[PDB]
C-alpha cells in the first residue's frame, strides 16, 4: 500500500498517492471533478477524477461499475485507458471513495478544427485514427454512441484518442434545442426508429469528417425535427425497405407524411474535395444502417493508402457485459467495484 497525504481541492479533502505531485483543477467538468497531476512513477502529466460517496443509490453503484470495467478493458493507441486506480480505503467496510487516472489530453478538436487550417492530409491522418480505435472498440461489441469532436483528444503532433465511457446517459433537457450533443447522431437513435447497434457510430464520423473538410457542422438542427430535414434533403427520404424496418408506427406514419427527394450529387455539397473523400462520405451517409460501411472495412479504403497497415490495426480481447442485465443490491454493485479496485495491474 502507498502512503498517501491530503489536500483542499473542489470543494473536498483529497488524499491521494505521494507519487501524484502539483494538483491543480482542469476542464469545466464535464467528465467529472478533475485535476491535473504530475505522475512521478511515469513521468506522465496525468487527470485525477475524484469520485466521492457515488454508492449513493442503485443507479450511481452500477455507474460506478460500468465506468471501471469499460476504462479497466479499453488498451489501445487511439482509445483512452486507465494509468491506475486507487481508494484511502483499507477494507471494504470503509470504502467510499474511487479516483481515476488517465492520460492528461488538454486540447480537443474543438480547439483545432475552427481555430487552424487542415490540409487534406490532416483529414487523412484524424479519420484513419478514429477509425483504428473504433475497429477495437467494436471489435469487444462496446458501441460508443457519443463520438463528436469535443470527444477526441489532439497533441501537436495530431495523435488523437477517443474519451466519454461509462458516464451518465444523456438527459431529454441535454439533446433539446440547437446543440452539439445532438448534431452528430444517427436518425434511427435521434427519433427511437428501431434497436440501434454499432453501426450509429460510423454515422457520427460521416459528420466529423465533413465538418473537417468544410469547417461548418453538417446537420447544425435548431430541434430534432429541423435536423431530420437537413439529414433527408441531403441523403434522400427512405424507401420501402428502411420504412419495414421503422418498428414504431408512429414514425412511420411521420416519415411517409414528407414528400419524397433523391439522395444529392455529394461532389457538388464537398466542392473542390478529394474525389476518393467525397467517395468515403457516401458510404458512411447511408440512412439505412444495414448498408453502412463498418470500421474494418473503411481503413481499407483508398483515402487512407499513406497510413493504412493491416498488421497494425490491432482487435480488442473479448469484453464480457453480462453484468448489464443483472439486478443487484447498492452494496452487491459497491463489493464488484472494490474488488476491481484492488485487482488492477497497470500497463508496462
Ligand atoms: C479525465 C477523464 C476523462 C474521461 C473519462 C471517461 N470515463 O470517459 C474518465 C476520466
Ligand atoms: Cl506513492
Ligand atoms: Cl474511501
Ligand atoms: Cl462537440
Ligand atoms: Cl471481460
Ligand atoms: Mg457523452
Amino acid at each position: 500500500r502507498p502512503t498517501f497525504y491530503r489536500q483542499e481541492l473542489n470543494k473536498t479533502i483529497w488524499e491521494v498517492p505521494e507519487r501524484y505531485q502539483n494538483l491543480s483543477p482542469v476542464g469545466s467538468g464535464a467528465y467529472g471533478s478533475v485535476c491535473a497531476a504530475f505522475d512521478t512513477k511515469t513521468g506522465h502529466r496525468v487527470a485525477v477524477k475524484k469520485l466521492s460517496r457515488p454508492f449513493q443509490s442503485i443507479i450511481h453503484a452500477k455507474r460506478t461499475y460500468r465506468e471501471l470495467r469499460l476504462l479497466k478493458h479499453m488498451k489501445h493507441e487511439n482509445v483512452i485507458g486507465l494509468l491506475d486506480v486507487f481508494t484511502p480505503a483499507r477494507s471494504l467496510e470503509e470504502f467510499n471513495d474511487v479516483y481515476l487516472v488517465t492520460h492528461l489530453m488538454g486540447a480537443d478538436l474543438n480547439n483545432i478544427v475552427k481555430c487552424q487550417k487542415l490540409t487534406d492530409d490532416h483529414v487523412q491522418f484524424l479519420i484513419y485514427q478514429i477509425l483504428r480505435g473504433l475497429k477495437y472498440i467494436h471489435s469487444a461489441d462496446i458501441i460508443h454512441r457519443d463520438l463528436k469532436p469535443s470527444n477526441l483528444a489532439v497533441n501537436e503532433d495530431c495523435e488523437l484518442k477517443i474519451l466519454d465511457f461509462g458516464l451518465a446517459r444523456h438527459t431529454d433537457d441535454e439533446m433539446t434545442g440547437y446543440v452539439a450533443t445532438r448534431w452528430y447522431r444517427a436518425p434511427e437513435i435521434m427519433l427511437n426508429w428501431m434497436h440501434y447497434n454499432q453501426t450509429v457510430d460510423i454515422w457520427s464520423v460521416g459528420c466529423i469528417m465533413a465538418e473537417l473538410l468544410t469547417g461548418r457542422t453538417l446537420f447544425p438542427g435548431t430541434d430534432h425535427i429541423d435536423q431530420l430535414k437537413l439529414i433527408l434533403r441531403l441523403v434522400g427520404t427512405p424507401g420501402a425497405e428502411l420504412l419495414k424496418k421503422i418498428s414504431s408506427e408512429s414514425a412511420r406514419n411521420y416519415i411517409q407524411s414528407l414528400a419524397q427527394m433523391p439522395k444529392m450529387n455529394f461532389a457538388n455539397v464537398f466542392i473542390g474535395a478529394n474525389p476518393l473523400a467525397v467517395d468515403l462520405l457516401e458510404k458512411m451517409l447511408v440512412l439505412d444502417s444495414d448498408k453502412r460501411i463498418t470500421a474494418a472495412q473503411a481503413l481499407a479504403h483508398a483515402y487512407f493508402a499513406q497510413y493504412h497497415d493491416p498488421d497494425d490495426e490491432p482487435v480488442a480481447d473479448p469484453y464480457d457485459q453480462s453484468f448489464e442485465s443483472r439486478d443487484l443490491l447498492i452494496d452487491e454493485w459497491k463489493s464488484l467495484t472494490y474488488d476491481e479496485v484492488i485487482s488492477f495491474v497497470p500497463p508496462p
